[PDB]
């Protein structure tokens, strides 16, 4: 089972290093009342949402999990360039044991952020697809790596030294 407070312990790590202010507090609810459609939002101490990840987990024929993204977004500026939809990717995927991120939507942030975590090696390959949507797998052996006890790769992913 995996909290919350994990994404919140990578987050203080990340925004001591960048020198940034503290209480950041990871929500995941419904989007909506009902809905299966999620929403990570990352907030502040006075409550304003700073980041968000609006999604489905949904699964295929065969069982696996994709996590359909409708909607990212880093909103507070200050956060920005600095790996922080990486984090939040990684804790999604561990969260959810997905096996693929699809973007519904090829905007151009989407396409950014795809290639950039691409780069940190979350995903293997990136594409899109028939339908425009963008199609990215996860690379297993990264997510674990990161994601090992001694937080030795993470902390490199966050200082941008890995």
């Amino acid at each position: 089972e995996v909290p919350r407070k994990l994404l919140e312990e990578w987050l203080a790590m990340w925004s001591g290093h960048y020198q940034l202010k503290d209480k950041l507090r990871v929500q995941l609810r419904p989007q909506r009342a009902g809905s299966e459609v999620l929403e990570l939002g990352i907030h502040g101490e006075s409550d304003d949402k700073l980041a968000n990840v609006i999604f489905q987990p949904i699964q295929d024929r065969r069982g696996r999990t994709i996590l359909l993204v409708r909607d990212q977004n880093t909103f507070g500026a200050e956060l920005r360039q600095k790996r922080l939809m990486t984090l939040i990717h990684l804790w999604l995927v561990h969260r959810f044991k997905a096996q693929a991120v699809h973007y519904v939507t090829p905007t151009d942030d989407n396409l950014y952020q795809t290639s950039k975590m691409k780069s940190h090696g979350i995903f293997t390959e990136v594409n899109q697809e028939v339908g425009e949507i963008i199609v990215a797998e996860v690379n297993h052996p990264r997510i674990a790596e990161l994601l090992t006890p001694d937080r030795v790769a993470l902390r490199k992913l966050i200082t941008k030294e890995a």
